[PDB]
């Protein structure tokens, strides 16, 4: 029940895409060091999202998960182009606490059930990328480019039914913006599911996290707004505690 503050790291070839601004780090593009630093200053969970599109993708993610598991103690999620049970299984066995699937879940929802059947629902995260299209929230796959024709309200119900443990709700209408999380979309989904809802996309300032939790989010995920140091994780948690939000300090 404590509200969660999650940091996500976008990776290509084992490197943090666009780096960070933590001058104090030995390598500002090293996902292991950046992740360990975040765990020290009080991030609650970490996401490693791989956009590597090469024949080396699978082998790279597994070696990264090995290193991260040794040095980092907080929950680790890994995602990005995980397409089948075998890939998911190896990542979990190598040390990932949770695997995140999106396009493969939409195309083959049985995959949700296969993963949860062996590892439990707690190990399955479904990232849902959604966007308003002609007055309706619709689900998008392939890095947000494919309108599947599936309604968000239908897919949320099916994801829980299939056995996912939590849903990351990413508003494509907030991609790259700094104007706030999509609280209308969070409020839309909240009554439809009892699963943990993770808000993603749009965070630009500390008050946006308060808004997301008042909307019913169980966690808030951000990336560049942390890496750029626009928002300090410690200052964010003290702000949220100050204003009545249950965060782990």
């Amino acid at each position: 029940l404590a509200k969660r503050i999650d940091a996500a790291l976008i990776l290509k070839d084992g490197r943090v895409v666009k780096g960070s601004n933590f001058e104090n780090l030995r390598d500002s593009g090293d996902p292991v060091e950046l992740g360990k630093f975040y765990s020290e200053i009080g991030i609650d969970e970490l996401s490693f999202w791989d956009i590597t599109a090469s024949v080396e993708k699978r082998k790279t993610m597994l070696e990264l998960v090995e290193k991260v598991a040794e040095q980092i103690d907080i929950p680790i999620t890994v995602g990005g182009g995980i397409y089948d049970f075998e890939t998911a299984s190896e990542l979990i066995l190598r040390g990932a606490d949770k695997v995140e699937i999106n396009t493969a879940a939409v195309e083959n929802p049985s995959l949700i059930t296969q993963i949860a059947q062996t590892f439990g629902s707690q190990a399955v995260v479904v990232y849902i990328a959604a966007k308003r299209v002609d007055g309706e929230f619709m689900v998008f796959t392939y890095s947000g480019t494919k309108n599947t024709g599936i309604l968000l309200r239908d897919w949320v119900v099916e994801v829980e039914k299939r056995g996912a443990g939590e849903i990351v709700l990413g508003s494509i209408d907030r991609l790259g913006t700094k104007s706030g999380y999509d609280t209308e979309m969070i409020r839309f989904v909240r009554p439809l599911t009892t699963l943990p809802i993770i808000a993603h996309r749009g965070a630009g300032k500390t008050e946006h996290f308060l808004e997301a939790f008042l909307a019913g989010a169980d966690a808030a995920k951000a990336d560049s707004v942390f890496h750029s140091r626009e928002i300090d994780v410690r200052e964010l948690k003290e702000y949220l505690k100050k204003h009545g939000v249950n965060v782990r300090l």
